[PDB]
């Protein structure tokens, strides 16, 4: 089970502020799956749109970030969206969670990669989706 | 009905970095809505995604469609929040010059969910189609 | 040409990059260029709180990048670009969030470093602003 | 007449990113004005301005000086609007680390609008002039 | 014990200098132990450093004094003294905040990541 | 020397490079350095949204680049201390904060410096720094 930092991420992901979404990752299987780590603050730059009264994190940076994670899976030993499936949002997440970001590979037909993906907070499920995506 | 920015600031929560609807091109209230947002290089995602070329990222073209359903909601009519998003399919990369043209159509509503058909279009061709369901809160 | 052969001809980035695409070009005579308004744009939050209006200084920075690339089209990070001077600029048309702003650029002259172009900017037909410009071209 | 960053808050409307008057120096109530401008390279253009080397985008300097002009109009006295610019010259190149003197003068009002001489200094040296007419609105 | 809206009530700082997310145990007018989390998605990444992300020192001193400052204005910056720095903090680590209070404002505040001390102050106000 | 050349010495980038120009530079021994404090500067909105005051700590940081300035001169940045930090006034947009460094010792790994933030010629902050440079 290999276990690496953000250093080593930069190295395997193109994306870059304000939409790296992935810190640390736990665990991985390589080629099969990765847990991955998001730490969740008050201090990045759509809680203060996202709402202004109270911060709520966007539940689509949730799926972003699960996408991020399932790249790292692909990537480790550009990235494309092609689908979202089957998507559950059951938690408000907020400025404090880490979210935990629990990705498994599940097909490959044809340069689209099925993956099915959870995220919890604290034990708890806060959103789950089967992700489908493409490198070009 | 049809309204700009100035009505959309009223209706909406959200704000920047996180608003996105720029326009209302048609609204058939509490039926179906056209909405408008302009893709350009000068928004704060595009120098993270991705440095060297910029694309849309396909989750707040969702985003866009989700404030669009919001709008059709709150429109002849407070947080929005996400519940479920199924068969959402990704058919154009959309770039800076793109009008992302936002169709949204309410289906049924049970129990505070709100779902919604939504598909987006770049030039009369679809970039992205979804289901929505949607809540309302505090 | 879109936004990629524009990212490899101008040297500026965000938060001041503001041409999207290129409509059409007269090689060294004209271009037509496009930048999309919407409000996710970072000067929105200040200009205005309550009420979102597109500053007109931007939109005469926006006609400058498009003069720059009917100059450094057909003909990167090192050759920058300059404001010496902008002539009778006048502003007829308040620009919002959803206006696609049409950015004509004509050249007129050069002579000891200066272009002159003759520049006008408009929202669906109509002429939200026009200026001359007046530029030079460093390292 | 000498007012500070907080005075300027209640005077003008403009928020960060493009509020670019920092103190007044000196105000001859609807005559004259001098204020000033800090460049510093912790400014939010500067990164794309360019890239590897700082530069003041010289429409800023324009930008700053109309505001010393919106606050001789509206001290010792709501949105501001961009009517003409004429006659502008930039005589520098301007950095991170000038303090840039914005002089405004009064020059006449016809009919709804205002217009100024402007002139910004670094260091004693002319950066810019510009002949600048403004209006009022809502 | 109470949330980033708590927090919200009880500073002013906002973005993009608000560095509490959650307070985990308060025992009113005396201690304090604070939460503030790390992640690469915060804007002072992008240039501290670019090749390589490090949290500022200066800003793990700043946190430490709002969470010093909700020991004060809970139940109702003058100065830093012997502040070592013994570890680099990171994207992904969970910041801890102590702050206990030792005259009168003066406190002694030690920030933790993963039980190990990151750094250490004295701060008063 | 000016921004140009600060840009080839730190490797500090937005939103946290804070020294904006050199005035005078007594190579290995001092330095007075210039930071611009402007309204239009990202952290102004927060700290506070009612009322700018430049955070006392990035006041700190500015001296403390200032000193790495000095270190690089004519020869990754990390803070090891922070000693005898006093505020001694609110620094404000329009304010040109004076960045006083001198070098003081160097025994093993950690460069020690006086430092000395004015404005107006009148003190706003001093502190001792303690600092190191890494890889």
């Amino acid at each position: 089970k290999i276990n690496f930092d953000i250093h080593k991420i930069l190295t395997l992901l193109p994306h870059r502020y304000p939409i790296l979404l992935v810190d640390r990752v736990l665990e991985l299987e390589p080629h099969k799956s990765i847990k991955a780590l998001k730490n969740v603050t008050v201090n990045e730059p759509f809680f203060t749109g996202h709402f202004p009264k109270r911060p709520v994190m966007p539940g689509v940076l949730i799926i972003e970030a699960l996408a991020q994670a399932a790249a790292l899976l692909t990537f480790a030993e550009l990235y494309y969206f092609v689908g979202i499936d089957n998507a559950r949002f059951k938690r408000v997440v907020e400025p404090g969670d880490q979210l935990i970001l629990n990705v498994t590979f599940e097909r490959y037909i044809r340069g689209i990669w099925k993956f099915k993906a959870v995220a919890e907070v604290d034990g708890k499920v806060a959103a789950e989706a089967e992700l489908m995506c493409t490198v070009k």
